[PDB]
């Protein structure tokens, strides 16, 4: 469920998805990062935004597939949350569904952007856990 905030880590490198107060969105190691908290909410069934607790930005996928950190929660704010093995799930841009843009992050903990997320990739696949 969605009632309390998660850390998203991603088994590729290790990280915490993370934003960033300037926007930018990226991955940590840390697990005590402030900015690693985040809010699933549900809008319709299977589909959520992913909301910073620190800073209220919302995760977004811009049109060359690049996350950032949006004030408000806009279209490109809703992604399409899959649950796959073990528990990982992979989020997938409902913007670019079409496309598959998946959330990612690369092992170096940078943004994977959409057009180079694919099925398989462990940069997608991301495992919810308690605060
Ligand atoms: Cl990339």
């Amino acid at each position: 469920n969605y009632k309390l905030p998660k850390l998203l880590y991603c088994s590729n490198g290790g990280h915490f998805l993370r934003i960033l107060p300037d926007g930018t969105v990226d991955g940590t190691r840390d697990r005590s990062d402030q900015h690693i908290q985040l809010q699933l909410s549900a809008e319709s069934v299977g589909e959520v935004y992913i909301k910073s607790t620190e800073t209220g930005q919302y995760l977004a996928m811009d049109t060359d597939g690049l996350l950032y950190g949006s004030q408000t929660p806009s279209e490109e704010c809703l992604f399409l949350e899959r649950l796959e093995e073990n528990h990982y799930n992979t989020y997938t841009s409902k913007k670019h569904a079409e496309k598959n843009w998946f959330v990612g992050l690369k092992k170096n903990g940078s943004c994977k952007r959409g057009p180079r997320t694919h099925y398989g990739q462990k940069a997608i696949l991301f495992l919810p856990l308690p605060v």
